[PDB]
């Protein structure tokens, strides 16, 4: 056989049109007048403003966010609002260039086997794609997440992904990572089963925090 | 502008499949509470559904729910040890939904496969993986795959792209080497054989 | 009419054009207790790279071997001949002798690999006998300096294993993308972290290490 005429099947196109977006969030802190990393995690640039989604927990306590976009731009980021009840955080940064938004499109219904990348920056690798497919779009009845509108998927989901971006292989946003299943019950360790926000409420919860705070 | 476009998605066998696919509780006096969980697969009309032995062992009562919202007790029809399979027994009137099977798919290394079941309680879950391999004490022949199975995942099914049962998820590798987790290891009791297995136990034979 | 050619989807082509050509590694020493019998002391998979029998294996799965064994899946089972390892890729390469024609890796020279490419990982994880799983490109490498050290690794979410060392990574076409090498194991379990060596550097060391063994 010859191969070298056939097309690798691929989800570069998604790839390409959100990953620019996602962008690396470090949480540094004082410990002397030198800063230190004490969390890492993934953010969402959302409009061309310089509005950005992430993790609330990435940016507790923090003494200077840093945002840094794999065009390799850094800013300091300002943050605008949180909610605990959601776990989203809105930062902000201010930029001459132009920034790279992550494709939304607000008529898409995910569903149950769509296939799904999560984007992110686990252990500080660097940004990092990983496949899966949407597990569940939320719940009817009580479950151990305590909420009924999580996206759950089996995207390789690691610590320093929350805050980062689950789009479908159109590169459209699905959801933020958030969560990752860690309670063994008897010594076996979850595996593929990860959370992430639903897009259409990460929108509202940021819309509202830009406005209130 | 991807509004037209169309997402890669493996729905279609969601549809076909997970309608047939069962939480199955263990429930144990207290009152009563459960005990163990898994998962279930309605195989046809009579309402006869596979799951896994080590799921429903020493149950006080057996329970049976659709992902429609019906809830039924289910009788223990009968188990098989070899192969760590069993069959259950639920109200057949009203209509039931059942899984799809090709009596006639071979299923191949590489055929993009969905596990369902329930794992951790946490309501019926999707993932995705390939069989990895196949014909793997024990004299067991299993399909291999990396479609993740978590805890409650046992008895639940393993189906193809077309919604087609390939198999009943049994197992998960756990056996560290040098103090490490294994991942993506996980082992179906191939769909002909579990068929097989279940025909003998509701025999009785 | 009544029985129609539906057909699920399926990576198959893949594992038919390139799994023949992996093979399970096995590195055996003898032992001073039981009669100097050979026993396995460590297992990997390796690649066969051309129809002379050059095999491409990590050099951690063959150090300090008395004896190096390679099965392949048609059940051939051959003595291999280290032909010379390098420490900086951690890449060796082995020699065989077969009657036969041997199975060799599909290499497209020209492809170039992709972020967001289903690969398929094949190899023996825990000597169960070959195994494929699925991912894909997570990076084709790393611009700024990072926890692996180096700028050129492969990282794909295939789940990889101990015993998928010196193993294929190939794309959908069942084209080589790359030696598998690494996981990312110890801190927090990682999950779906695994690197491989590039087709293109693992083919330039293994003509260096044909031509001098070194």
């Amino acid at each position: 056989f010859d191969s070298t005429d056939e097309t690798p099947a691929s989800y570069n196109l998604a790839v390409r049109r959100a990953a620019p977006a996602v962008v690396n969030v470090y949480n540094r802190g004082l410990n002397h007048n030198q800063l230190e990393i004490r969390t890492l995690g993934s953010g969402v640039i959302m409009d061309q403003r310089g509005y950005i989604i992430t993790n609330k927990h990435v940016i507790n306590d923090a003494d200077q966010i840093i945002v840094a976009l794999q065009d390799g731009r850094v800013f300091e980021a300002l943050l605008v609002g949180s909610d605990s009840l959601t776990d989203l955080a809105v930062l902000k940064i201010n930029a001459t260039g132009g920034l790279p938004t992550i494709p939304i499109n607000a008529r898409r219904v995910p569903h149950i086997g769509d296939v799904v990348l999560a984007i992110g920056n686990p252990y500080n690798l660097g940004q990092t794609i990983t496949q899966g497919i949407i597990s569940a779009t939320g719940r009817i009845g009580l479950n151990p997440t305590g909420r009924q509108n999580f996206l759950q998927t089996d995207a390789s989901i690691n610590h320093g992904n929350s805050g980062g971006a689950l789009v479908n292989s159109l590169g459209e946003l699905m959801g933020i990572n958030t969560l990752s299943f860690d309670k063994s019950n008897d010594g076996e360790t979850p595996e593929g089963i990860g959370f992430a926000i639903p897009f259409q409420l990460a929108t509202k919860i940021m819309d509202k925090l830009i406005r209130d705070g």
